[PDB]
């Protein structure tokens, strides 16, 4: 009984139970909120089905306390090794499926910009020089400012990952082009005249503004003071009429006509250019792998009470480390794709919170490796570790969304 330990001078069991109960309450509250407001754009724009999996893992993580702090029965040794190993696998397999799709969506997003500027600006598959005289390759990608051709080939090989001999491919020029876009977007957000327009435009019209920046530079695009303000006010037809009188349109009319048309329609018509049930199946597969790991250790090392509110079992290091390693790979893969997509603004900046969640999860799980093994109170540390990790996933990811649902119903709009 945790209450009796509290009376005897040990508040740790009663604390871990309160942590778990409050956590189940919150997880129940967040779940019902998402069910009720499932049709709203803050819940329907994401994977509602994967969130239920993520919430189940959080809930199940809080339930582990009731198998770590329980009465001595053999099934609770089975439920310990299930919950502690599977509850993270449930939350992070669905999360890695979610983040990986955002990375594929982000990569396919950058391909359109590349096909756009490939047609407008051009592309060389072997090393050349710009009008300054510095070595270049692809769509105007700078390699080195050194007069040595071998230096250009050296920095090119490091940039691609193979011995290119000064010759690349279309996909390897797309890779280098993605660096030049991020650079140009950084200058835009550092430019006070261009920043408010870029924030207002959709993804297609941001490509057209990046196109212009790639042609005239930041200071040059800043000259279109009136036309920029019309685009910010979403006055497309007027912005094209004004841009069609520019000196930019009369010097390069073929290119400018395509960029201007894209500003009007917000489509790619002027140029030549991941399922949902699959996410459930993939998330289900990644969870069965962890279940297989657990079941195999049930056979190699059957659960058994070692021998008291602390239920101590016979779980050996391999029974702890093997699911811990797989869970760590899920966390690392999550952190990788979440970091890669950390600036994706879709879904009310859903990706900004997911990235911050995985940063904390890494520090928590890495910190509790020396903490746990160097501890003589492993059951208590295991209780708080799971609950803490579960609270971070529930706090950083779902609380910002339940907030907008209940506190800001006016911002809940597509
Ligand atoms: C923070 O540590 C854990 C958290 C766990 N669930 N978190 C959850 C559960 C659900 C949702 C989100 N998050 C499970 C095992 C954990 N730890 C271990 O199994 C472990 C054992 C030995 C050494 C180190 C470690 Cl890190
Ligand atoms: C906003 C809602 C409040 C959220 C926190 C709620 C706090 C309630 C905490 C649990 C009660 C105190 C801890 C239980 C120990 C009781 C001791 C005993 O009964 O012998
Ligand atoms: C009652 C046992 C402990 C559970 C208490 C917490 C309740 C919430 C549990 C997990 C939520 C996961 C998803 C639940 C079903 C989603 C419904 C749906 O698919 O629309
Ligand atoms: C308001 C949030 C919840 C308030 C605290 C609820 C917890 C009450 C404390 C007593 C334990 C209740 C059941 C836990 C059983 C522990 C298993 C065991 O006794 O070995
Ligand atoms: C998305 C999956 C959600 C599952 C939540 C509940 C987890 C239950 C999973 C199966 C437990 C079966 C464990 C094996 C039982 C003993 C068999 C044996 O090893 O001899
Ligand atoms: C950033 C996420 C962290 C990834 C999971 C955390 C660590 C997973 C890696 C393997 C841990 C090494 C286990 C070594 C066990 C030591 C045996 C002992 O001390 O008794």
């Amino acid at each position: 009984s945790p209450v009796q330990y509290l009376r005897w001078g040990d508040p740790a069991p009663i604390a871990a139970v309160v942590f778990a109960c409050l956590g189940l309450l919150a997880t129940l509250f967040v779940t019902v909120v998402f069910i009720i407001y499932r049709d709203t754009p803050v819940v329907k724009s994401s994977s509602r089905e994967l969130c239920y999996i993520i919430l189940a893992g959080i809930c199940l993580g809080y339930l582990c306390t009731f198998c770590l702090i329980a009465k001595p029965k053999q099934i609770y040794c089975y439920l310990q090794r299930i919950g502690i190993g599977l509850s993270p696998a449930m939350s992070y397999s669905a999360l890695v499926t979610k983040t990986y799709r955002a990375a594929r969506i982000l990569a396919m997003s950058k391909k359109n910009i590349f096909e756009m500027l490939r047609i407008d600006e051009g592309l060389r598959l072997k090393i050349y020089k710009d009008t300054e005289g510095y070595y270049t390759i692809g769509i105007g990608h700078l390699l080195t400012k050194s007069p040595s051709l071998n230096a250009a080939k050296s920095e090119l090989d490091k940039a691609i990952g193979r011995n290119t001999n000064g010759v690349i491919t279309k996909d390897e020029a797309e890779k280098l082009f993605n660096q030049d876009v991020d650079a140009a977007v950084r200058g835009i957000l550092r430019n006070a005249k261009l920043k408010p327009v870029y924030d207002s435009l959709d993804a297609v019209r941001r490509a057209a503004l990046i196109n212009m920046v790639f042609q005239m530079g930041e200071t040059g695009v800043a000259g279109f003071t009136n036309s920029l303000r019309m685009l910010q006010q979403k006055r497309w037809d007027e912005a094209a009429v004004n841009l069609a009188k520019s000196r930019w349109y009369n010097q390069t009319p073929n290119r400018a006509k395509r960029v201007i048309t894209t500003f009007r329609t917000g489509t790619w018509d002027a140029y030549k250019i991941m399922s949902a049930c699959a996410q459930l199946v993939i998330a289900f597969i990644l969870i069965c792998i962890q279940l297989g790991i657990i079941v195999a250790l049930f056979i190699m090392e059957p659960p058994d009470i070692m021998h008291e509110v602390y239920l101590i079992c016979n779980t050996t290091n391999l029974g702890v480390v093997a699911p811990l390693g797989y869970n760590g790979l899920l966390i690392l893969a999550c952190t990788f794709y979440a970091f890669k997509t950390r600036n994706v603004p879709a879904n009310f900046n859903e990706a900004k919170y997911i990235a911050f969640t995985m940063y904390t999860t890494c520090i928590i799980w890495l910190a509790f490796v020396p903490i746990y093994f160097g501890s003589n109170y492993k059951i208590i540390t295991m209780c708080f570790s799971v609950s803490l990790s579960a609270t971070v996933a529930l706090g950083c990811m779902f609380v910002p969304k339940v907030y907008i649902i209940l506190a800001k119903p006016e911002r809940n709009v597509r």
